[PDB]
């Protein structure tokens, strides 16, 4: 493989850690990533072929790192910071959320709707939830503005740092996600990703719930064909629910692009109290 001085670290430079979950992605410690501080550690995410891997898992590899290195750095998706492409085996390190993706995140802050964790967390303000919806549509503008559609949006696809910093995750490569155009025709657009941000508001302010809970997949495209939607959760502002409902028009011209939701977010953050 052609070597990226760009990119490239060397390999005696990362430590490799634990299992983080399945090709395959291990916590890392990378010692002098940043050049002007060579004696510094960074918890950093390594992804690496699994054990009994093709060709197609290899060069998917090297697709989704050559496209992170296109799609530039914004700091609500998960960037690209290196890779070890010469001495062995294809590493690409990526920055580490340690808090989890958005959907264990927001379950295991529930009030002890269930929370399957034995290890439960502090619980999150309205302010925080709403700003965590701001933070994934910053995202997804960014990447909408680099011409990304991402195509599989969702709480599960956004990851949470140490500092509670939400980035949007796999946006270089399930259904009750897909907007109605996407389910039937296989057309994914910006717009079928507004729709699927719809969806993961709902999961954030279902803290993790489950969509369309008990519909069977089979039957929800004929539903959404009728116009068929999911009831406000319990605990969320008729606002909010309304922005739900915006981006699941029907018409995928009339629903709101991110450009739109992030001002909206941005402005309804600014009068949410942290005490409400
Ligand atoms: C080219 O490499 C990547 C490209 C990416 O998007 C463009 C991403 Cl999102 C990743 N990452 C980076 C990453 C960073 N931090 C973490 N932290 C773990 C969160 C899950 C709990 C422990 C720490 N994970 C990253 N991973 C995957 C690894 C597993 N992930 C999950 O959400 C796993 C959920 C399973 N539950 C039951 C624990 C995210 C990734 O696949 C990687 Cl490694």
């Amino acid at each position: 493989l052609p070597e990226d001085p760009r990119w490239e670290l060397p390999r005696d430079r990362l430590v490799l850690g634990k299992p983080l979950g399945e090709g395959q992605v291990v916590l890392a410690e990378a010692i002098g990533l940043d050049k002007d501080k060579p004696n510094r550690v960074t918890k950093v995410a390594v992804k690496m072929l699994k054990s009994d891997a093709t060709e197609k898992d290899l060069s998917d590899l090297i697709s989704e790192m050559e496209m992170m290195k296109m799609i530039g750095k914004h700091k609500n998706i998960i960037n690209l910071l290196g890779a070890c492409t010469q001495d062995g085996p294809l590493y690409v390190i990526v920055e580490y959320a340690s808090k989890g993706n958005l959907r264990e995140y927001l379950q295991a802050r529930r009030p002890p709707s269930y929370n399957p964790s034995h290890n439960p967390e502090e619980q999150l303000s309205s302010k925080d939830l709403v700003s965590c919806a701001y933070q994934v549509a910053r995202g997804m503008e960014y990447l909408a503005s680099k011409k990304c559609i991402h195509r599989d949006l969702a709480a599960r696809n956004v990851l949470v740092t140490e500092d509670n910093v939400m980035k949007i995750a796999d946006f270089g490569l399930p259904v009750k996600w897909m907007a109605p155009e996407a389910l039937f025709d296989r057309i994914y657009t910006h717009q079928s990703d507004v729709w699927s941000f719809g969806v993961l508001l709902w999961e954030i302010f279902t803290l993790g719930g489950s969509p369309y809970p008990g519909v069977p997949v089979e039957e929800l495209f004929k539903l959404l064909k009728e116009g068929h939607r999911m009831d406000k959760p319990s605990n969320c502002t008729n606002e909010l629910y309304m922005m739900m409902r915006d981006c699941w028009h029907a018409v995928p011209s009339q629903r709101p692009t991110f450009k739109q939701l992030v001002e909206d977010l941005d402005r309804i953050v600014a009068l949410t109290s942290n005490q409400e």
